[PDB]
């Protein structure tokens, strides 16, 4: 049966020809030899310059004059050619006598090709409402064509029609990355052609082995697997008639958009529901290709799978999956075509034997848009989504080629593309950053990074230890990103604040990335294995020879253990992500992760039905990820679950406690640069941390909630990470909300097991000293309120459905509409009762100042002075050594002895733009919501900011490109730091 029956739809399934179709100097007939729908098509056998005339009301309708409806009326056909001709058909559309619109259609192809052409945009001339004739003018030569699936005119999503070799003129304006297969296939290389050397030929052989092993591992073909294959394959009804291939027509899902304005009950996924879509088809081909490689040479099953693969190949190529073919509409083809590339690659040698390899090679190159690899990168970094989706297809298509100089040129081009793609990207752009941050949607986004890393990681390894290897810079950048991720995840899970739009506590890092990079070798190429990567890997899969599921990962892991590699100890020290506004302190097995936001970096991503209540995720959050020594750190072990969680009381934040219906994100489409999303960045540049000797550090932020919600709410918050202690300081907390209280939350923890319930039965706890059921201590000198809510009510992050759980909370109660609120408390994770009582009697720190100007603090035992300087300090700074500062910044001083001092400085202002905050103001003076994508500075290089420090006494320093001594006398020593990227710059001082 033909899908969709309509007066405008010509499918030729009737025994007699339609009376309205007549042929001039040509013969017409119903043929069953080729068909795109039903079981028949129109055979049009023509003499030179013969016409095919369809005399019926074409039912073209002019575009909506109001502009409300953007759909354009389109003509749609499928043409079949048995004999390719270096010529073109002309399509003519006439009202009564005269032609109004026309378009050319190339016929230099074998098989089915489509054309979706919009009357108003893509056609020559001007279309008219009421035209009632279709002419198909043949070229000045004889030949034959089969016509099927002809829709005269119907309204269609105007964005989606794609150009190819048959219709290069279609949608000339578009820059849609999905639709530019033809445009970008025309691109030419700039890397010069060279012949292939013996070493280079062996290297290409090596990339193929590496790639085959990557997508495939030898296995067994079960009787069940074989029966499933036969059942799925038979439904396609692939058969041969007089040398011609036919079978059930296969479309890619979006081809349904043709019938959108045609059927009342339209379903976008109707073709998938019919088993007629491409994903299933190419999935089966992969399935069969795998089965062939898992069978003994000369066996009946191997011959059977070889036979089935080729039959499926012939049919899909006949249907139009070939070079220079885009089926009229190709948007979002990526997902349907995922199986294509591995299926064809696994079947290289057999395709060559059949004389079909060159063809196969070209179709892969076409659909992977491999020529996009030709251009010289203009800068560092590419879209994370490129690494995520474009790597597999492109590399497979290149490995399909014969060992020719053209293949080497492609390889050189591909390596160059990956190389610059991995390099530190500027601003909020690219993929990877100098400090280890990984960007997508213009912030650090682990959930997306994870997918992008798959590509980058796999391609680095593929090209590794070879003349085509990527630069040290590219290799080290990705390595550092992975090392950072291992640091801020604990053990494998993303922290809550870094969950993006999925705060479900499920997102994890991928151990594979580490194992792949371990066998990639050191970034310089001098080491066969990467030691840091290997031991990082073995920690992440440590059981507590490891146990793993994925076959190719198990192979690598076996190699690493045999080569004597052991698991990492839990990473120690301090991380500061300038790109992402995150600081992490790590001692023992625990971690403390701080996250804020700036005028460059958004607080939280809100989508429809995703992350409804996460407004406060970056309001200076501080999550403690922990577990009893010996057990793996999990959100569950760190005292977090989704059900029952008070979304207002994100650990560490200063926020106004709202009812969930008021806390929910009011998601809007704010401008043309975005969709239904909320991504709120502040108007303050001062947010970030410093990292001293990768061991300790501090964090500071000027918190300022967006005017969309509680815009009066602002605060100065700081974190000070000294050894196994995190001291939290706050001042200048203020808002004008008199309906709901402002709170900083010391901790909010889930009570799950029996032992947790028994611990809280009467635990007071004191006193100036608290200790939870997870073994972490809290020194709280200020007045604080304790809540034991068994149970506590909340809602799901996505669905909003009511959830409950047993929760325990300690909060610092600022009033309703505070004027100048403040707090001071310290967190010591993985401690004991004894240390805590001793800490209460003699705190290991002393506050030097705590106001709008600065939060300064020292620890005599650790020999450390911490400076969070919010403003230029007009006055002599406390501490004894650091006297004055040029501009608002972060400083930390460590005293080795009276003679040796370690000085470290950071400038949290990323400086993507230089002036006052980029803002669009209201009639009343409120900040207007504008999506980050709309800002013109999002790709800017981080600006250099000079920071000058004044130090007491004579000091000698070794000069660096980033640190210079400016002025010097008997009393003072001033130094100038050249700051970038929110990075931490440090120097060693000697008296
Ligand atoms: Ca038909």
């Amino acid at each position: 049966a033909q899908i969709v029956t309509d007066e405008r739809m010509f499918s030729f399934e009737e025994p007699q020809l339609p009376a309205c179709i007549t042929g001039v100097q040509s013969q017409l007939g119903i043929s069953g030899a080729h068909y795109k729908d039903g079981k028949h098509s129109l055979e049009w056998t023509f003499e030179p310059n013969g016409r095919l005339e369809l005399r019926k009301d074409l039912k073209f309708e002019k575009k909506d004059p109001t502009g409300k409806d953007l759909y354009l009326s389109a003509f749609i056909v499928w043409i079949y050619n048995e004999q390719p001709q270096d010529a073109a058909i002309e399509f003519e559309f006439l009202k009564d006598g005269r032609k109004c619109a026309s378009f050319p259609f190339g016929i230099n192809f074998k098989g089915w090709r489509a054309a979706w052409v919009c009357y108003e945009r893509d056609m020559q001339g001007t279309p008219e409402e009421g035209m009632n004739e279709l002419r198909i003018v043949a070229p000045d030569a004889k030949g034959r064509l089969f016509i099927d699936h002809l829709i005269t005119a119907t309204k269609v999503d105007a964005r989606q029609q794609t150009a190819d070799l048959q219709v290069p003129f279609v949608n000339a304006g578009t820059t849609n990355h999905w639709l530019v297969l033809y445009k970008h296939s025309l691109l030419k290389p700039d890397i010069e052609l060279t012949p292939v050397s013996d070493k280079q030929r062996q290297e290409m052989k090596l990339l193929e082995k590496r790639f085959r092993d990557m997508i495939y591992t030898k296995g067994k073909v079960t009787e069940k697997e074989a029966e499933t294959i036969r059942k799925k394959y038979d439904l396609y009804q692939i058969t041969y008639k007089d040398g011609q291939v036919s079978g059930v027509p296969v479309f890619m899902v979006r081809a349904s958009e043709a019938y959108e304005r045609m059927i009342p009950d339209w379903d976008k996924d109707m073709l998938t529901k019919m088993g007629i879509e491409m994903r299933a088809y190419f999935d089966l081909m992969k399935r069969i290709a795998v089965a062939y490689n898992n069978s003994e040479a000369g066996s009946p099953i191997r011959k059977e799978m070889r036979r089935k693969f080729l039959a499926m190949y012939d049919h899909i190529t006949d249907q139009g999956v070939a070079y220079g073919s885009c089926w009229g509409n190709i948007h979002h083809y990526g997902y349907s075509v995922r199986g294509l590339y591995p299926a064809y690659f696994l079947m290289k040698d057999v395709l060559r034997e059949e004389g079909k390899l060159l063809e196969a090679e070209r179709t892969l190159r076409w659909y992977a848009i491999t020529n996009e690899v030709y251009p010289k990168p203009e800068g560092n970094g590419i879209d994370m989504d490129s690494f995520n989706t474009q790597t597999t297809g492109r590399i497979a298509s290149i490995l399909m080629m014969e060992d020719t100089p053209e293949k080497l040129q492609y390889l050189k081009s591909f390596s160059r593309w990956i190389d610059y793609g991995c390099r530190p990207a500027p601003g909020l752009a690219g993929s990877f950053k100098v400090d280890g941050g990984a960007f997508h949607h213009r912030n650090n986004y682990p959930a997306y990074a994870v997918g992008g890393l798959d590509g980058a990681t796999n391609m680095i390894y593929l090209f590794s230890r070879t003349s085509l290897a990527v630069s040290e810079l590219a290799h080290r950048t990705v390595k550092d990103v992975l090392l950072a991720m291992r640091f801020y995840c604990n053990k494998l899970n993303f922290p809550l604040s870094m969950s993006g739009r999925h705060p479900d506590g499920k997102g994890k890092l991928v151990p594979m990335h580490y194992a792949i990079m371990a066998i990639a070798g050191t970034p310089d190429g001098k080491g066969d294995f990467d030691k840091e990567m290997a031991s990082a890997y073995l920690r992440l899969v440590s059981s507590d020879m490891p146990k793993v599921s994925n076959a190719q990962e198990r192979k690598i892991a076996k190699r690493l253990v045999e080569n004597g590699f052991r698991a990492e100890p839990d990473p120690q020290g301090n991380l500061s992500l300038g790109y992402g506004c995150v600081s992490v302190q790590r001692r023992e097995n625990w971690s403390a992760v701080a996250r804020g936001h700036s005028r460059y970096l958004w607080a939280a991503e809100h989508y429809l039905g995703h992350n409804l209540y996460g407004r406060y995720l970056a309001h200076g959050s501080l999550q403690i990820l922990t577990a009893p020594p010996g057990q793996t750190v999990t959100p569950t072990t760190s005292g977090w679950q989704q059900e029952g969680f008070d979304w207002n009381r994100i650990p560490g934040v200063t926020s106004i406690h709202l009812p969930l219906d008021l806390l929910k994100a009011n998601v809007l489409n704010v401008d043309t640069f975005s969709g239904m999303e909320e991504m709120l960045y502040s108007d303050e540049a001062f947010a970030g941390g410093l990292s001293q000797g990768k061991m300790n550090g501090n964090f500071g932020m000027k918190l300022h909630e967006h005017d969309k919600y509680n815009g009066t709410h602002r605060a100065r918050k700081s974190f000070h990470f000294i050894d196994g202690m995190i001291v939290c300081l706050g001042s200048d907390i203020e808002n004008t909300n008199m309906d709901y209280p402002t709170e900083t939350t010391i901790f909010q923890l889930a009570v799950t097991d029996k032992a947790a319930h028994d611990y809280w039965k009467n635990n007071a706890g004191e006193g100036k000293v608290w200790m939870d059921h997870l073994g972490t201590g809290y020194y709280v000198p200020v007045a604080a309120r304790f809540e034991k809510n068994f149970p506590q009510y909340s809602r799901m992050q996505d669905t909003g459905k009511e959830t409950k759980g047993d929760w325990v909370s300690l909060i610092i109660d600022h009033g309703k509409a505070p004027k100048a609120g403040s707090y001071e408390y310290a967190i010591l994770p993985g401690t004991d009762r004894k240390t805590m009582t001793a800490f209460a009697k003699k705190p290991a720190y002393s506050v030097l100042q705590q106001d709008r100007n600065a939060h300064i603090l020292e620890s005599p035992s650790d020999r450390i002075t911490s400076y969070v300087l919010f403003e230029t300090p007009q006055s002599l700074l406390p501490g004894g050594l650091l006297q004055r500062t040029d501009t608002s910044c972060l400083v930390m001083v460590r005293k080795e002895s009276a003679d040796k001092v370690l000085l470290t400085v950071a400038q949290p202002d990323l400086a993507l733009y230089r002036g006052p905050s980029d803002e669009a103001f209201d009639k009343d003076g409120k900040r207007m919501e504008r999506s980050i994508y709309s800002r013109p500075w999002i790709d800017n290089e981080s600006g250099e900011i000079p920071v000058t420090v004044t130090l007491k006494g004579r000091w000698k320093v070794v000069e660096t490109p980033y640190c210079k001594v400016v002025s010097e006398d008997k009393k003072q020593t001033v130094l100038r730091f050249l700051c970038k990227d929110g990075a931490s710059y440090e120097v060693e001082l000697e008296k």
